[PDB]
């Protein structure tokens, strides 16, 4: 659909990327091209020579135009920045002549830059950018993954949506023919950080200038929305230790008071912050008490965490797990949770249903599989203690704003780094 005239996906077959367009593009993958175990269309190119993908187009799909519109779109997650880079370096040509489109990033200000470039045979340039600022506690964007929508309307703007939605336009009717190249480079070039990578997905080009509509069906559709996802946007995982970010008081992280059915978790703060002047000024993630989902009633043999699972959650306290549980008797509709000691469950309710995208994710679950309630948090003389309360499920369903029950789940990920665990 969309006039898609390249569609860069895994093929099982032949165990590589293929272009699915109907175009047969030839891939040719670089050996020093990293790719994901878990999700075989996310692929790591770092700053070597090896690490590169080339794409060979159709000779009938490239673009040699002053008036026709078109369009391009890929997932990409860039690690946070720690050192200035005042260094324009590129990520996807598409130029031959000084001629065509190019995608590059750079870092300044304190802002990491995605920018767009078109350049026609005249050499006029029109660049258009989405940036993002590492000074800020939680960010949307640093090393998380995000979605890009590129549209080109040579009678006007070119445009860029980001996780669906319009954020710049920058008027391109000025252009002339703009000539690109019979392939497609994808490689870090001229970037003189040895460090510096990219993860990328779903590379598409449209030869069309495509609506706010059909962005955010295509951001629905490539979003796997079936497969819980991680803070940075990966899938979540079994077996796999999170930090717990809270996103209804985000400056708090969690603490086990002590352990047994007697003990309670709950949520202190502030969360500590990780600054360098000029460079970054971020709250902390890798704080507090971590979880780990435990497989319960799945059947699947991967370790993904899917909608509508049930689990368990275990609980790290000084390197040793304990169990996620309460005793669905006790007084109130908050049931105050507690971490115990595996063996010593017995019947406490331990059974957890997790709920992809509100971000509500974990409803406990008693033993005749009624709801306890999503975990959430209340306040007990001035402690806010980790509760499963009912009251969320009778209210997510009324208002669309965030909860005590949102969070997300934060792993350890090599594009951002911190002192403290
Ligand atoms: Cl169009
Ligand atoms: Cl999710």
């Amino acid at each position: 659909k969309y006039n898609c005239i390249l569609n860069i996906k895994y093929e099982m077959d032949r165990d590589k990327l293929v272009d699915s367009s109907g175009y047969r593009s030839r891939i040719n993958i670089g050996t020093g091209v990293k790719f994901s175990e878990i999700d075989k269309n996310q692929v790591q190119l770092s700053n070597l020579e090896s690490s590169k993908i080339e794409v060979i187009l159709n000779n009938g799909v490239i673009y040699n135009s002053m008036y026709e519109n078109f369009s391009t779109s890929f997932w990409i997650r860039i690690p946070k920045y720690f050192r200035n880079i005042n260094n324009e370096y590129k990520i996807i040509s598409c130029m031959q002549n000084n001629s065509g489109w190019e995608v590059s990033l750079n870092f300044s200000n304190m802002n990491s830059k995605i920018i767009w470039t078109l350049q026609d045979t005249e050499g006029i340039k029109k660049t258009v950018v989405f940036q993002y600022t590492q000074n800020i506690n939680i960010s949307d964007y640093i090393n998380r993954w995000i979605f890009v929508t590129i549209t080109n309307n040579r009678l006007s703007n070119s445009k860029i949506y980001i996780n669906g939605r319009l954020i710049n336009e920058e008027s391109i009717s000025d252009l002339g023919n703009i000539h690109a190249s019979n392939n497609i480079m994808f490689k870090l070039d001229g970037c003189r950080d040895p460090h510096r990578y990219i993860w990328i997905k779903y590379f598409n080009l449209f030869d069309k200038e495509l609506n706010k509509k059909e962005i955010k069906d295509l951001y629905d559709n490539q979003s796997n929305s079936g497969i819980l996802k991680d803070f940075w946007g990966d899938y979540l995982q079994y077996d796999k230790p999170y930090y717990m970010l809270n996103l209804y008081d985000p400056n708090k992280y969690l603490d086990v008071n002590n352990v047994g059915i007697r003990g309670y978790m709950y949520l202190k703060g502030p969360r500590g912050r990780i600054v360098t002047t000029n460079i970054y000024l971020n709250s902390t993630l890798y704080m507090g008490t971590k979880f780990i989902i435990k497989k319960y009633a799945s059947g699947n043999k991967d370790n993904i965490v899917r909608n509508n699972d049930r689990v368990y959650i275990n609980v790290v306290v000084k390197n040793k797990e304990y169990r996620l549980a309460t005793n669905a008797s006790q007084a109130g509709v908050e049931k105050i949770l507690s971490a115990v000691e595996i063996p010593d469950v017995g019947n406490l309710s331990q059974v957890v249903v997790m709920k992809s995208e509100n971000k509500c994710k974990m409803n406990l679950q008693d033993n005749n599989g009624n709801d306890i309630g999503f975990i959430g948090f209340h306040q007990f003389n001035n402690i806010a203690k980790l509760v499963a309360s009912n009251w969320y499920n009778r209210q997510i369903g009324k208002a669309s704003r965030t909860f005590g029950c949102s969070w997300e789940f934060i792993p350890v990920d090599d594009g951002w780094g911190e002192s403290s665990l």
